[PDB]
């Protein structure tokens, strides 16, 4: 069935694309903070609540990206359970969606939301230029989209690149301190030359293995069976992550994963609701 409450965000995070590096870090930190299950941290990193079983996706938040403090922003509709971008709202009021039939009253943008859909391959992630101008152009491209505009291959290619830019600079930055830190480091005052950069293979591997890295750290919290030794972190070498300390410094917020001996979906949602979570 269709998603619910896409129009009723649990919170809205706003960033002015011309704002400082520190304000970008505050913006990303605040998203993580509002997404977290207050009852579930791992090594002092927040864990998302589980995905609600046996209902359509019904927990959403909004990100608003502004070209200026007084500009109307581009609104992104993102799932609050797995931080998946599914919709965006252009200046003419049109909700555009990345999955056909998912969001009530939305218009399908013409391409899917996966990196395979956007890039052709999750390996081209290391080709995406990240920076302040790239962010501004991305907001402009998507915010400027109009329903009435006739179909265009070049316009589609622009939109795909724009969505990819935001996924890395918003969604992946939320998920990963490596990514958020990399992006914040490219953001400078106007007295500094315009800058951009591209992620390396470690951050590409992290982005492509968010569930794996999350589960790997979560397993370390599991109380060990009688007669056996407590679980040690298992390095994911492609991610450049070899210790739990490195995992914690890497993870911005963990995807909930059921690991043997860990919290179940039901139990983790129970603790989430008990701590005031919605
Ligand atoms: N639409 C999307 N939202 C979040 N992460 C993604 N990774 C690939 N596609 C994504």
């Amino acid at each position: 069935k269709m998603a619910k409450n896409v129009d009723k965000p649990l919170f809205t995070a706003t960033f002015n694309v011309q704002a400082s590096s520190a304000d970008y870090a505050t913006f990303i930190a605040g998203i993580r903070n509002k997404l977290r299950n207050p009852a579930h941290f791992s090594h002092n990193r927040p864990v998302l609540p589980p995905v609600e079983p046996n209902v359509p996706p019904s927990r959403w938040f909004h990100v608003v990206l502004k070209a200026s403090p007084t500009s109307a922003g581009l609104t992104l509709a993102i799932r609050a359970d797995n931080i998946y971008l599914e919709g965006f709202k252009s200046s003419d009021g049109t909700w555009w969606e990345l999955t056909p039939g998912l969001i009530p009253g939305a218009t399908y943008v013409g391409f899917g939301g996966t990196y395979r859909d956007l890039l052709g391959d999750t390996d081209k992630l290391t080709n995406v230029a990240l920076g302040r101008q790239q962010l501004a152009d991305a907001v402009t491209a998507l915010h400027g989209r109009t329903k009435a505009d006739k179909p265009s291959g070049p316009k589609q290619q622009q939109a795909r690149e724009a969505v990819t830019t935001l996924l890395l600079m918003v969604n992946e930055a939320t998920r990963f301190q490596t990514v958020s830190g990399f992006v914040a480091g490219l953001l400078h005052p106007k007295a500094v030359a315009a800058a951009s950069g591209k992620i390396g293979n470690e951050m590409k591997a992290q982005v492509n293995g968010w569930q794996d890295l999350s589960a790997a750290l979560l397993k370390t919290d599991v109380k060990p069976p009688p007669g056996k030794s407590p679980a040690k972190f298992a390095p994911i070498e492609k991610m450049g992550v070899r210790t739990a300390v490195q995992a914690a410094n890497t993870l911005g917020i963990l995807l909930f994963v059921e690991v043997p001996g860990g919290l179940t979906v039901a139990k983790a949602l129970e603790l989430f609701h008990a701590s005031g979570g919605k």
